[PDB]
């Protein structure tokens, strides 16, 4: 797995102050712990449940899981335009409106509602 972020995607991640964070790319079928198709989850430390590194030449610490990698594609590109993050590969568009979520916040709320 490898990925590249366009200039607009990089700028955006920067405006959101998360380009330097631990990023987790996963499918969001409502079943994972980081729910709310794909989304970018950011953390401050690595999550052992998502150990697989997605190679890139932009120094981005981005990960995924063995389960999520089967739905990702070869030579992925993350772009930003029309106000949304979009993920694609050599096979085509994967998701034109990728969401971003604060991982810790997600878990915290998950815990409190319970």
């Amino acid at each position: 797995l490898n990925i590249k972020f366009t200039d607009n995607a990089v700028d955006y991640l920067k405006r959101r102050e998360i380009l330097d964070k631990i990023l987790i790319l996963i499918t969001d079928d409502g079943g994972g712990k980081y729910s709310i198709h794909f989304s970018i989850i950011w953390l401050d430390k690595v999550d052992p449940d998502y150990p697989v590194k997605i190679a890139n030449e932009q120094n981005v610490k981005i990960y995924t899981s063995d389960f999520d990698k089967t739905m990702l594609g070869p030579n992925m590109v993350m772009d930003y335009n029309a106000g949304s993050l979009s993920l694609s590969s050599d096979e085509g568009l994967l998701d034109g409106s990728v969401d971003i979520g604060n991982g810790a916040a997600l878990l915290k709320a998950n815990k409190n509602v319970q």
